[PDB]
């Protein structure tokens, strides 16, 4: 089975809006979402549909851009670092599960390069 997806809305977790988190949603998430290579990263890895029975034995901190979109939209994060950590966790999961030069890794690396370029322009 797949696990349930990561939590995206927590009534008990405090919320706030910052210009960095607005940038992470309206610039960073939006730009990566529209990238040609984004499709494997737009939702949790469906290990059932993809026949990857070891995926969630190896990856115990799953992350994906559909979850990050929901966390941003729901004001789930208190600070930008929490959202940047989620993007980094998602790329790292892909790297750990696969091998250098695999198609999925080249795709993740291109998205990560674009992510880092956008993060360099994160406002104050
Ligand atoms: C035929 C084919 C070929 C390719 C390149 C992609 C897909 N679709 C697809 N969808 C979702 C997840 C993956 C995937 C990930 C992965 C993606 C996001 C995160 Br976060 C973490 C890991 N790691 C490997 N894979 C594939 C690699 C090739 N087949 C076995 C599974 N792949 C399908």
């Amino acid at each position: 089975m797949n696990p349930p997806p990561p939590e995206t809305s927590n009534p008990n977790k405090p919320k706030r809006q910052t210009n960095q988190l607005q940038y992470l949603l309206r610039v960073v998430l939006k730009t990566l979402w529209k990238h040609q290579f984004a499709w494997p990263f737009q939702q949790p890895v469906d290990a059932v549909k993809l026949n990857l029975p070891d995926y969630y034995k190896i990856i115990k901190t799953p992350m994906d851009m559909g979850t990050i979109k929901k966390r941003l939209e729901n004001n789930y994060y208190w600070n930008a670092q929490e959202c940047i950590q989620d993007f980094n966790t998602m790329f790292t999961n892909c790297y750990i599960y696969n091998k250098p030069g695999d198609d999925i890794v080249l795709m993740a690396e291109a998205l990560e390069k674009l992510f880092l370029q956008k993060i360099n322009e994160l406002p104050t």
